[PDB]
DNA sequence: ATATGACGCT
DNA sequence: AGCGTCAT
């Protein structure tokens, strides 16, 4: 009871850029701003595949993984920016560089864990602590939180969004107790003040807008972030969890969006996160494993312990290209030439990485997919990465996969390869 | 014909 | 080491 863990020790935030690749292209091309527009890869087959969609375009039903030609049917004025194509493949350098702009600003405020090209978690516990004494028991004005939503408020005894937002924020602040600086709700509030600052600095110094979640762990902060996208941040308190989880589909929680989430729903016969609280931890472990059972028992009560790992840089550097359908590679000459094209991009990203970040990869993973296989990878092999030489890396990669060719004729390659993937890993300081 | 990054299991 | 899962 007095020994009941509530998982309120940390203040964690998740910051995620709004339609990130679109904003990168809209900063560069002012004609795309404030318009329905999308970012697409390639062009020939059906206009290219969309990977990012402005909010103006989303209102017409344009989505990620839509073909651009089909998107034009939903939204005929849709504007398109195409990903740079280098050596016959996608080249994401502009967005990787834009991403570093954002990560470097966020890193001024606290320890960040890079979670993707466009989002990072941040552990605000320390900054909240020190910011709490410098404030010296002085109230927190609603002016310090001009874009914050308090999840679950307003409640109890306007028709417009901004009015609802301020009303819930007012109720939250009014009930706030400067409670020996130990109140978890006060800590979250101060955390939300800092995230307003971080988000203002990102937008001032890059032009990019973002959303954020603020809570006590990573799962709740990431969930919170998406509740009021775009250009807003959301505070999810410990006390908001029972109502929030009571109608929250299980698949919306990070790591439950795939097979494990489906077997939770199937084996237990439930739909929503809160229904997990009925079961004992042993029950959950017996269904889902000791690790998963423990994680689910705490998570459905809003408790989660994955730490914000101090990592601002990716741990692997990789490039890949799919060869779908008729384009599947069928000759040894084709396979060799695309391993070279991949190896050449990889070399120039590794070389820039070593200069920027004082490290060298030591392992090259080669990964191929053969025609007629539903998996991301059909086969994965490794070799030593001793030199950043594109010809050496592609030739080495060919060596470790060449035995996979079950072709009697020497020039041909069967079964045809529908994917090549080169990934550099196992870094050491340089 | 929906590039590429982190991590668990064995 | 190699394969499977989950995600943006
Ligand atoms: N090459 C490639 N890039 C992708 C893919 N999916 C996403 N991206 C790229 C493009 C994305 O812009 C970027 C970040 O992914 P999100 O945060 O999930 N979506 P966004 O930031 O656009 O919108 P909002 O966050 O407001 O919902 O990663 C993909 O399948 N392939
Ligand atoms: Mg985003
Ligand atoms: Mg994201």
């Amino acid at each position: 009871g007095p020994h009941m863990a509530t998982g309120q020790d940390r203040v964690v935030a998740l910051v995620d850029m709004d339609c990130f690749f679109v904003q990168v292209e809209q900063r560069q091309n002012p004609h795309l701003r404030n318009k329905p527009c999308a970012v697409v890869q390639y062009k020939s087959w059906k206009g290219g595949g969309i990977i990012a969609v402005s909010y103006e375009a989303r209102a017409f039903g344009v989505t990620r993984s839509m073909w651009a030609d089909d998107a034009k049917k939903l939204c005929p004025d849709l504007l398109l920016a195409q990903v740079r194509e280098s050596r016959g493949k996608a080249n994401l350098t502009k967005y990787r560089e834009a991403s570093v702009e954002v990560m470097e600003i966020m890193s001024r405020f606290a320890v960040i864990e890079r979670a993707s090209i466009d989002e990072a978690y941040v552990d605000l516990t320390s900054a909240v602590q020190e910011r709490l004494q410098k404030l010296q028991g002085q109230p927190i004005s609603a002016d310090l939180l001009p874009s914050t939503y308090i999840e679950g408020l307003p409640q109890g005894p306007t028709v417009q969004k901004e009015g609802m937002r301020k009303q819930g924020l007012f109720q939250w602040l009014d009930s706030l107790q400067i409670d020996n600086l130990t109140s978890p709700d006060l800590q979250l509030t101060v955390g939300a003040v800092i995230v307003e600052e971080m988000r203002a600095a990102i937008e001032r110094e890059t032009g990019f807008q973002c959303s954020a979640g603020i809570s006590h762990n990573k799962v709740l902060a990431k969930l919170a972030c998406g509740l009021n996208k775009p250009n807003r941040q959301t505070l999810v308190s410990h006390g908001s969890v029972p109502q929030l989880f009571s109608q929250m589909p299980i698949r919306k929680i990070r790591s439950l969006g795939g097979k494990l989430g489906a077997s939770v729903i199937e084996i237990l016969g439930i739909e929503y996160m809160g229904e997990l609280t009925q079961f004992t931890e042993s029950q959950l472990q017996s269904h889902f494993g000791e690790k998963n059972g423990s994680w689910l028992y705490a998570m459905c009560r809003g408790i989660e312990h994955d730490p914000v790992k101090p990592r601002q840089l990716p741990k692997t550097i990789g490039c890949s290209k799919n060869f779908p359908g008729k384009t599947a590679l069928a000759t040894r000459e084709q396979v060799q030439w695309w391993l070279l094209q991949l190896a050449q991009e990889l070399e120039e990203r590794l070389t820039k990485d070593r200069n920027d970040n004082d490290r060298v990869a030591t392992q090259l993973v080669v990964s191929i997919r053969v025609q007629g296989d539903k998996r991301l990878s059909s086969l994965r092999r490794c070799c030593a990465l001793t030199r950043y030489d594109a010809h050496k890396m592609s030739h080495d990669a060919f060596t470790v996969i060449k035995n996979c060719n079950t072709s009697g004729i020497q020039t041909e390659w069967s079964p045809p390869l529908t994917m090549l993937f080169l990934c550099a890993t196992k870094f050491s300081a340089s």
